[PDB]
This record gives C-alpha cells, structure tokens and sequence, in this order.
C-alpha cells in the first residue's frame, strides 16, 4: 500500500510517545530528529520541535476508524480529560454539515487529532 | 482500512486542485472548507486557507513510494522545474543518514512533500 503520511511536532520524546502509547500507537522508529508512532493501520511521524508555543501550533491530522466508539472510550479510560479548557483535551462525536459524525483529540504539544467512523465515516462539517 | 490523514492548506480550490491532477491526485471530495485529492491510496486533505504565507507554512507530509524514479520523472515531464529559488518547486533523490533515499516536492501554496524510498522493513499499515 503507497501510502502519504502526517509530519507532526514533538518537544521531547518520551514525553509525547508515551501518551500515544497508551493509545495503542507503538514505537516502530527512533532515533533523534524523527519519531515513527504506528497503530496497526494508523501511521503519525513525529519530528523534534522543541521551539514549539502549542497555541500557535497549526498541525491537524484525521484518524479514519470503522467504529468511532471504542478509540473515544479508549481515551475517557487511559487517563485523558473531556475540557474546554485545557491540552491534552477531547471533546464528543457531533453533527454539523455533509453526512455522518465527528470527535477531537489534542496532545502535550498542540496536535489537532480529528476522529471519525468509516464510510460510514460521512462527518458533517 | 483504518487511515492516518496528512491535513494541508488551499488558497484558491481550482488552483491548487489542478497542479495535484496532473501528478494523478484525482478530485474525490469538493464542498467548499474541505477538498480532498487522491491518487488510489495516496489521500492529501486539503482545507481553504486564503490568509497563508507560502515562506511561514510549517506543513509538510511524506509519500511513501516502493519506487521513486517514476513520480520524480513525472514531476519532470508534466511541468515542474528543478529550482532552489522559486513555488512550485523539486529536488533531486539524495542518499540519506538513516535509510535510503528522499527528493523534495513544493506546491503554489507552500505544502512541503517529502518523497521516500523505501526500505527492507516495509511495514504496511
Ligand atoms: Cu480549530
Ligand atoms: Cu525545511
């Protein structure tokens, strides 16, 4: 499979892996510059920024998931908090404007994680 | 196949759309936030962004290809010059200080794709 990949902001690395790791995403590639995070069929590539402000941090990446449930469940149990203000953060699957549904997902850097339910999928914006 | 999606910036939809089009990204998804470009499994997610700077966009994304000769010769042929000053711009495939070897790919808008080889653990998620 030929695959494109999202390029992705990390301060310190194990720091931000160990977050993800909880999250089933193990780490298949470190070195030093670049941090390869891999949940089975889901790929992040993490590289070392650590002139990082997570405000102004614009980086936003769509996990694609057949069911929406058990990954927004996984987060809630692993130790993430449902805030409006806070990073990390979630926040709940909604209804908007195109078809299906959408949830949200930031990290210790300022990575804008956007979670959906396979097509099926249809998200409304 | 559950899908990790690289999320980059358009000014104008018909002007960055064709450039993607002659390199076999195909228009799969148009509304007017959201245009997502697509050669087979490769999928580039593409949001208006008109208030963008082509020298401050920190958005880069890699294609993973089993061969590189056939895209760079590609870029080459449908009309993409080989520059350091200049948008849209390409460089050559270099040897790399960790794997194989990676060339550059630049947009209109100022979209940094990095275009690997790849190597003998070819996970495929
Ligand atoms: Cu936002
Ligand atoms: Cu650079």
């Amino acid at each position: 499979t030929d695959q494109a990949t999202p390029n992705l902001p990390s301060r310190d690395f194990d720091s931000t892996a160990a977050f993800y790791e909880r999250l089933g995403f193990g780490i298949v590639f470190r070195d030093a510059g670049w941090m390869i995070l891999q949940r089975g069929d889901l790929m992040l590539e993490f590289f070392a920024h650590p002139g990082l402000d997570p405000l102004a941090s614009w980086f936003s990446c769509c996990l694609r998931l057949d069911d929406l449930a058990e990954f927004y469940r996984q987060c809630k149990s692993v130790g993430i908090q449902e805030t409006s203000s806070g990073y990390p953060r979630i926040h709940a699957p909604e209804l908007q404007e195109w078809g299906g549904t959408m949830a949200a997902l930031v990290d210790p850097d300022g990575t804008l994680l956007r979670l959906i339910q396979n097509e099926l999928l249809a998200g409304i914006s």
